[PDB]
């Protein structure tokens, strides 16, 4: 019989879906719950101390495998053991989190899947939603450290592909309406990074961008649902299933320090149906595109 611990940070559609898929991969490969495996599911419920508890508990439980969902959940797992295999998922940056020596060759007890989506993947959509675009807009928070990383990525994409960039650096939420408005007439497309300031004030940005025919490309599905045009979001159930297939490999034998970190692979284009009609644009004819409505 097998003891598998699942440590999740919080209940959340993306994270919940990686769980669902991970289980299914085990089931189709013959590891039914309470038959020859037992799954210890622990939600930390967004309590950051309780991620540590779950880790330590699973260490002294001597679990066969620790499936960890989210960067904090995975970090806590790494503290509590350096001799139980720990499969991650929903972690953007494994090397910056300190879970793995290099992405290709683990050199530790920690393999799994990343949920990273590059600025490159996102801007493949310029072809579809902003054809012959010359100049990309980007509004972002100077305070948020991971935004300027994402903006530097965009300037480096822009430079290398022949686009110009227009930046609005802002700090406070009240500056937004003014910001997005100052970008009217100067940009062919706006890119919304994963950035708490701007991701949270979408209903405003949606309004002012859509009124001037400006397409809004987002780095994830959340801002699409709330009035951005499209994103290159991941199917988290599939990223889970992938990670669940990597489990079956460890159970039936494989050594996890050799196992390389598999990636998103299957990412689907998610388009806001409604925002599309409001831009006067018609649906792309490639049928492998998903659609959603605003809130």
């Amino acid at each position: 019989v097998k003891k598998i611990g699942i440590t999740q940070l919080v209940e959340h559609p993306a994270l919940d879906a990686t769980r669902t898929g991970f289980v299914k991969a085990l089931e189709k490969n013959g590891f039914k719950d309470g038959e020859n495996i037992d799954i210890d599911f622990q939600n930390a419920q967004n309590d950051m101390p309780t991620t540590q508890s779950i880790a330590s508990k699973f260490a002294s439980d001597k679990k066969d495998l620790i499936f960890a969902i989210s960067t904090p959940s995975a970090q806590a797992a790494f503290n509590a053991t350096k001799d139980i295999p720990i499969l991650i998922t929903a972690v953007s940056d494994p090397v910056a989190a300190g879970l793995v020596k290099t992405l290709e060759k683990p050199g530790t007890n920690v393999s799994g899947t990343s949920d990273f989506v590059s600025v490159d993947k996102g801007l493949e959509l310029l072809k579809i939603f902003a054809p012959k675009a010359k100049t990309i807009g980007v509004m972002y928070n100077t305070s948020e450290v991971n935004s300027k990383v994402q903006v530097d990525a965009l300037k480096e994409y822009a430079s290398k592909n022949g686009f110009k960039v227009v930046e609005k650096g802002i700090t406070t939420s009240n500056e937004v309406n003014q910001g997005i408005s100052s970008l009217v007439g100067k940009i062919d497309v706006l890119y919304v990074p994963t950035d708490n300031l701007v991701a949270s004030s979408m209903p405003i940005v949606s309004k002012i961008a859509t009124e001037n025919k400006i397409p809004v490309i987002a780095a994830e599905s959340g801002p699409v649902e709330k009035g951005a045009l499209a994103c290159q979001g991941i199917n988290y159930e599939k990223l889970g299933y992938k990670t669940g297939e990597m489990a079956v490999k460890i159970l039936n034998g494989e050594s996890v320090s050799d196992m390389p970190v598999a990636t998103s692979d299957d990412t689907d284009i998610i388009v806001n149906e409604d925002i599309l009609k409001a831009l006067g644009m018609e649906k792309p004819s490639n049928e492998n595109i998903s659609y959603v409505k605003t809130k």
